[PDB]
């Protein structure tokens, strides 16, 4: 006879008496982690089982809508192990989780922090037990393991819950052409997260365009920025130039839209999940560049 915790958060739990002839169905559907549980007989006593939530508190916790939560729980079931490179982290190579090792990677040269659910995920994966934020990952991104997903897809998802100073967070951008010179301001998060043909400081200071209301080239340029952190990702898939030495860290894309690997490089260093020999290239196919308390002003002529 087993007793077993249950729990809809992972914070409040309900303790519940298996008698040797009962089954899970009563619970509903529950879900265990690290472990595979289909019958009563996969569950040991003291075991902790987690069940889905529509709970409006608990969902807004999370950041996840009910129908992701459930993904979040299916993959606690997952094991994964995590691996040094000198002082990163690395999440162990399978299934194609290139993508989510490699955002891994970049929030440790970044030293991220987060706020909510993700603070304790967060320090659970560096205290060696990457098991609840991997899970966030996968389910933020509507995505199963063995999926390859959007490097840069995650990262916006998870910046949502990152413990910065959005407030203020400030980008002025000036726009030029035959329509005038105009000017347009980004505060918060939208300021933090920017799109570039390339991801260095020169293609994100200077984007080059054509206006649809006059017929002429059009200049839009960064005049000043003050942020917590920037992220540039990639419009039009990777982009082969050189990285910025103010870069915390980048992430690398190699193969086709289809068969794709990514790794990141930070501290003069590669972290290829799935290449431990993989050697740090300055100019690469870059489709993520990040930077940290980032300032800029451009006063001239
Ligand atoms: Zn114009």
């Amino acid at each position: 006879q087993k007793t077993i915790y249950l729990t809809e958060d992972g914070v409040k739990y309900r303790s519940i008496v298996l008698k040797p002839g009962d089954s899970l169905g009563q619970f509903g559907q529950v879900y265990a982690k690290n472990k595979i549980v289909f019958t009563a007989d996969d569950v040991e006593d003291k075991e902790i089982l987690y069940v889905p939530t529509t709970d409006k508190s608990i969902l807004e916790y999370y950041g996840l809508d009910a129908q992701k939560y459930v993904i979040y729980l299916q993959t606690l079931a997952q094991k994964w192990n995590v691996q040094y490179r000198d002082n990163f982290l690395i999440l162990e190579w399978r299934d194609g989780n290139c993508w989510i090792s490699s955002a891994i990677v970049l929030l440790q040269a970044a030293k991220i922090r987060f706020k909510g659910f993700l603070t304790e995920a967060w320090a659970k994966l560096l205290g060696g037990d990457p098991t609840d934020f991997v899970a966030w990952c996968y389910a933020s991104c509507t995505a199963k393991v063995g999926d390859f997903s959007d490097a840069n897809w995650l990262l916006a998802n998870l910046a949502e819950h990152f413990d910065a100073d959005y407030t203020n967070a400030f980008l002025k951008k000036r726009v030029s052409c035959n329509c005038g010179i105009k000017s347009y301001e980004l505060r918060g998060l939208e300021a933090c997260i920017q799109p570039v043909r390339a991801t260095n400081l020169l293609h994100f200071k200077t984007q080059y365009s054509n206006c649809p209301t006059c017929g002429a080239n059009n200049t839009d340029e960064v005049i000043e920025a003050s942020l917590p952190y920037l992220l540039l990702f990639a419009t039009d898939g990777p982009a082969t130039v050189d990285c910025d030495e103010d870069a915390v860290g980048t992430v690398v894309f190699v193969g086709s839209t289809n068969s794709g690997h990514c790794y990141t490089q930070a501290a003069g260093q590669a972290f290829d999940n799935l290449a431990k020999d993989r050697k740090f290239g300055k100019k690469s196919p870059y489709i993520t560049a990040m930077y940290t308390r980032f300032a800029f002003k451009n006063e001239t002529s």
